[PDB]
């Protein structure tokens, strides 16, 4: 699933999660 901008979202140097077409994880969320 696509996380939403302002919701949450993390990127560990592992495994991270990928936010819908056009937004990008970040601290903690996405922008």
């Amino acid at each position: 699933a696509c996380s939403k901008k302002w919701e949450y979202c993390i990127v560990p140097i592992l495994g991270f999660v990928y936010c819908c077409p056009g937004l990008i994880c970040g601290p903690f969320v996405c922008v």
